[PDB]
C-alpha cells in the first residue's frame, strides 16, 4: 500500500475523528498537525498513538515538506483563509477541507474566484451521502426505483451544540449561523438526490432553548436551535428540512423521506452510541414503500463495527477517506466540490436571512 | 334514551359514515334526507337500513317537522348557502356542518356575520382531534409533559382524492382547494395543540401526479396533490405540514410529532382497513421521548372495534357525534366553533395563495 503522509490543520473534535478513520486504511500516515491550541495537540497526538511533529501555526506545516495531501478541521470561518494560503503556498496539497466550506456570501464570491485556478483535488469533507443507508436511498432514488421524484423530507432531533475550544461554535459570525454549520450537510443531499437546483428558499426558525444566558469573552450565544426550511427546485420539485436541537430523547436523529410517483423510499438513522444509551445498539433502517401494490418492505442497513466505531456519523467518514486516498492518488474524481460546498453555503445563509427577514429569498 | 330525530342534508360518501356512527349512539335515529341526486338518496337510504323521507331540496326537509338536528354534509362550496338558509328558516335547529366550512374569503366573512346572531349550536366537523392516538398527543401537550412547546410537524402520506359525484372535489373553485378541503383539519389541530393564533403562512405545492389523464368536459382537475407548509405563531412557535396524494404505500398515513422543550412525542395512524391490504391490521402508536434522562417509551392505542369499523379517520367520527349529541341536548358545549372553522379555512386560504405567488402570507 503506497504511503499517503497526512497533514491536519486543527487539531480538536472531528480532526480526531479523522484521525481513527485514517488508522483503518492502510498506507495512511499522520505526520503533522498544526494547531494553536497547545491542549488540543496534546489530545490529538494521543489519539493518534505514534509520533508526528506539531506545529502551532498552519503555514509552518505547509513549509514543512512532511506531507502529501492536508485535512483541515479548524473553525468554520478560518477555513477561507488557510485555503487561501494553501492556493497561494506553492505546495499544490490536496485538501480535504472540513464543511462548511466557508461561512459568508463574500466568502464565498471569494473562494470561487481562487479555487477555479487552482488544480490539486479539494474536497468538501460533506460526508453523509456515504452512511449505508443514506446511500440505499439514494441508489434507489436515482435508479428510478421511486419514480419521478417530488419531493424530499429530512428531519434531524438531536442535542444541543457541544462545548467546542474557544466556544466558536456558538456565534453566528464564527459559524455562518446553524443553517450554514449544521445544515451545509442537509442542502447537499438536497441537490444530490434531486439531481435538481434550488431555485427559492424560506425557512422559519428561532433561537428559543439552547445556550440563552451564555456569554463567553462579553459575547452572548445568538445561533438557532430549530428551524424548518422548504426549499424549491428549477425541475418542480421540492424539499423541507426541520432541525430541533432540543430533541434528543428521539431513537433516531435523522429521518429522511423521498416521495415519487411510483413509490415511497425512508430511513432512520440512531443516534451514535456514544451520545445515546449505554446499552441498546438500534440499527438505522430503509423501508420502501411501493404505491402498487401495497406492501411496504423495511430492512436494517448494518454497519461494519470498526468503521461505526471510529466516528459519530454512522460510518461515513472512513469511505469518506477512501474516497479522498484515491483522489490524491489520482485513481479518482473528487465527488464533492468546491462548488457543491459554495451551493450548500449559500443555500444556508439564503434561509438565515429567510429567517431574520421572515420572507422567501431567490437564488 | 333521549331521542334525537337527523335530518342529513347531503347524502353521499360522509353522510353514510355519520350514518354508520349514529347507528353506535342509541337515541340516534335518522328521519330525513335531502340529496338533489336521486343515486345518493337510495344508496344512503340502504345505509341506513329503516325507512326515512327522502327530499331533493333541503329547504322541504327544514319545512318537514321531521327533525330536531342536522348534518350538512353536501359539497364545500355548497356549505354556505345551506346554512343561510337554515338561519333565516326560523327552525333554530342544531347544525354539524362538515369541514372545510365554507370556500373563500368573501364566504368567510359573510359566515362571520350571520353566525353571532344565531344562537343553535353550531358545530364544524373537523373530528380529527377526537382520533384516539391524537387525543392522547394533545392531552400531553396540553398537560406540559412536554414542557413549553416549540414545534410542531404534521405529515399525511396518502392515495389521490376519491371519485365524487359530479367529481366536485377534482376543482379548486368547489373545494377552496387542497389545502382548505383536505388541510383544515390539520391547521385547526395546529391551533389545538399549540393554543396559539397563526401570523404568517408560507407553502410550495404543485398539481404534479394525480388525475391527469380524467376529462370532464374537457377540463381538467387544478387541485394540488402535493405540498409542503410552514406556519409561524403569535407567541414564536411553528408547525410544518407536508402532504402528498400520491404516497399511499405507506403503511402509516399520518405522523404528528410535537417537540417541547422537556420532550418530544410522536404518533403515526395507520391507513383505514378498507383502503390498506386486506390482512395486516396495524395499529397506531403514541411515542414519548423524554429529553432526559433519555429512554422512549412506545405503545399502541386500540380503538374499539366496531367506533373503528364505522368509518375511515379512526374512529374520530363516533366521539365527534356523542359531543354534538350533548350539545343537541343542551348538556355540552361546541367543541369546534364556527370561529375554528373560519380560522382552519383562512390559513388554508392563504396557504393556497402562498403556493401561486411563492411568497409568505400575512394573517
Ligand atoms: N463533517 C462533519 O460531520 C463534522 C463534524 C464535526 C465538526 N465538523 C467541522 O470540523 C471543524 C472543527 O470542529 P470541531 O468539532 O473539531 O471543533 P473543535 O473546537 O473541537 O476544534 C477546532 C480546533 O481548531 C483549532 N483552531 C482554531 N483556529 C485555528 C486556526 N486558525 N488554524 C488551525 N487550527 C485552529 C482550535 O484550537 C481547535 O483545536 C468545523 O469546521 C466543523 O464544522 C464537521
Ligand atoms: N370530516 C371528514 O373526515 C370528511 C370526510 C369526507 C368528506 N368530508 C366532507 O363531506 C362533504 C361531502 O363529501 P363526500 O365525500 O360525502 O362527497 P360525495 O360527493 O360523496 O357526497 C356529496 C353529496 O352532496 C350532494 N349535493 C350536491 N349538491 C348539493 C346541494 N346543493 N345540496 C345538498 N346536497 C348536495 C351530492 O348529490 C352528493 O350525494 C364535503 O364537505 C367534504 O369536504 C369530510
Ligand atoms: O454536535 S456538534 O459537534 O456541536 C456540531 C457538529 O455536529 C454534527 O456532528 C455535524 O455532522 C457537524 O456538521 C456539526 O459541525
Ligand atoms: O379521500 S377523499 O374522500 O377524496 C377526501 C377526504 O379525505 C379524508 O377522508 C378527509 O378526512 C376529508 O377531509 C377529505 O374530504
Amino acid at each position: 500500500a503506497q504511503t499517503i503522509r497526512y497533514g491536519l490543520i486543527g487539531a480538536g473534535h472531528m480532526a480526531r475523528e479523522h484521525v481513527r478513520n485514517l488508522a483503518l486504511i492502510p498506507g495512511s500516515l499522520i505526520t503533522a498537525v498544526a494547531d494553536p491550541t497547545p491542549s488540543s495537540l496534546e489530545e490529538t497526538a494521543r489519539e493518534i498513538g505514534y509520533d508526528v511533529q506539531t506545529f502551532s501555526a498552519h503555514k509552518d506545516l505547509l513549509a514543512s515538506g512532511l506531507v502529501d495531501a492536508l485535512v483541515i478541521a479548524s473553525p468554520n470561518d478560518t477555513h477561507l483563509e488557510i485555503l487561501k494560503d494553501i492556493f497561494a503556498s506553492g505546495t499544490n496539497l490536496p485538501v480535504l477541507v472540513e464543511k462548511p466550506v466557508c461561512t459568508s456570501a463574500e466568502q464565498a464570491d471569494e473562494l470561487e474566484e481562487l479555487a477555479a485556478t487552482y488544480t490539486a483535488p479539494v474536497w468538501v469533507a460533506m460526508e453523509y451521502r456515504y452512511m449505508p443507508p443514506v446511500q440505499e436511498i439514494i441508489q434507489a432514488a436515482h435508479s428510478g426505483k421511486l419514480g419521478n421524484i417530488h419531493m424530499l423530507s429530512i428531519v434531524e432531533h438531536r442535542f444541543p451544540f457541544l462545548h467546542k475550544v474557544d466556544a466558536w461554535n456558538r456565534f453566528a459570525e464564527r459559524t455562518g449561523g446553524t443553517l450554514v454549520e449544521k445544515c451545509c450537510h442537509f442542502f447537499d443531499l438536497m441537490r444530490l438526490i434531486l439531481q435538481d437546483e434550488p431555485t427559492r428558499i424560506y425557512a422559519s426558525g428561532g433561537h428559543d432553548v439552547n445556550h440563552m444566558d451564555e456569554v463567553y469573552d462579553g459575547l452572548i450565544s445568538d445561533m438557532v436551535d430549530n428551524a424548518y426550511v422548504i426549499v424549491d427546485f428549477k425541475g418542480g420539485r421540492r424539499a423541507m428540512l426541520e432541525l430541533s436541537m432540543f430533541a434528543e430523547g428521539s431513537k433516531f436523529q435523522e429521518r429522511i423521506s423521498i416521495v415519487g410517483d411510483a413509490a415511497k423510499i425512508e430511513t432512520l438513522i440512531p443516534v451514535a452510541a456514544n451520545h445515546w444509551i449505554e446499552g441498546d445498539e438500534t440499527e438505522a433502517t430503509v423501508e420502501f414503500s411501493p404505491r402498487s401494490p401495497l406492501g411496504p418492505e423495511k430492512h436494517e442497513v448494518p454497519v461494519d463495527e470498526a468503521v461505526l466505531a471510529a466516528g459519530a456519523h454512522h460510518g461515513s467518514t472512513y469511505y469518506e477517506h477512501l474516497g479522498y486516498r484515491k483522489a490524491i492518488l489520482g485513481e479518482g474524481p473528487v465527488d464533492v466540490t468546491v462548488a457543491d460546498g459554495l451551493q450548500s453555503v449559500r443555500m444556508g445563509l439564503a434561509a438565515e436571512q429567510s429567517i431574520i427577514e421572515g420572507r422567501a429569498v431567490e437564488l
